[PDB]
């Protein structure tokens, strides 16, 4: 799908930021494709801003003007309200309620209309102000929101609850449903096979999922798959790895608004 950057006033630049690596793709909407244009790996010896400063300064492609740019922050900061409990005046509150104070960080959230629900995230606040500098009208979100869009239409398939699993290297995110309703979004930190099969056991039994009827699906960063599926298939009798088996969140992002 070559990029015409010339036309780049027409289209759209979606950003995914995470400690595990930086991605970028370039959505045409006059020709209706998409192009995964650049994954940048990044140093973890130094921060994120100093990562995408690095990267800013590198490429190209970065600079041209897009009609549109979708910042996705991937990160276990995130605390999932239903809408009926969300208030503005509240978000900071209950975002500190469930993690660490920290000084360097501003608190966003996005609200879900159709699926009923806030995602309240943390953004660095160094991150915030470089990126702002450079799109003024960028939209931020929490890679959680289209996220939880995605698996909410593909959970209404089949009459069985459904856990959906995104594995990344430091932490696994948990989104469960039931007939595409969210009945619980999650992080949990976790660097191996036996703590990520800890956290996915541990909300199963939470939320009584049913261990022949439900089912897992599971998508990222699946280092030491054998040991991890052939764990969880003694307890979860359904369990899949998705397709795509990496980077859902770009595909995710592009089926929604």
């Amino acid at each position: 799908g070559m990029i015409d950057f010339t036309k780049s006033k027409q289209y759209t630049l979606s950003i995914r930021l995470s400690t595990d690596g930086f991605s970028f793709s370039i959505y045409n909407p006059i020709n209706d494709n998409s192009q995964s244009l650049f994954e940048k790996e990044v140093d973890t010896s130094l921060s994120l801003t100093a990562n995408l400063k690095n990267v800013f300064h590198e490429s190209d492609f970065l600079s041209y003007s897009y009609k549109r740019v979708n910042i996705m922050i991937a990160s276990k900061r995130f605390t999932m309200i239903p809408l009926e409990l969300f208030e503005e005046e509240q978000a900071e509150l209950l975002f500190y309620h469930n993690h660490q104070k920290r000084e360097n960080e501003i608190v966003m959230y996005n609200i879900l209309k159709k699926n009923n629900v806030v995602i309240i995230f943390g953004i660095d606040k160094s991150t915030y102000t470089f990126l702002n500098e450079q799109y003024p009208e960028a939209r931020f979100y929490s890679q959680s929101t289209p996220l939880i869009e995605y698996f909410s239409i593909k959970s209404r398939l089949g009459n069985s609850k459904k856990m959906y699993a995104s594995v990344r290297k430091d932490a696994i995110d948990i989104y469960c449903f039931e007939r595409g309703q969210l009945l619980l979004a999650n992080s949990f930190e976790c660097m191996q096979t036996e703590d990520r099969i800890y956290y996915l056991l541990y909300v199963w039994k939470q939320l009584e999922f049913n261990q022949e009827r439900d089912e897992l699906h599971l998508t990222g960063t699946l280092s030491d798959k054998e040991t991890l599926m052939n764990e969880l298939k003694k307890f979860i009798l359904q369990v899949f790895i998705m397709n795509p088996a990496n980077n859902i969140d770009m595909q995710a992002l592009l089926t929604c608004e």
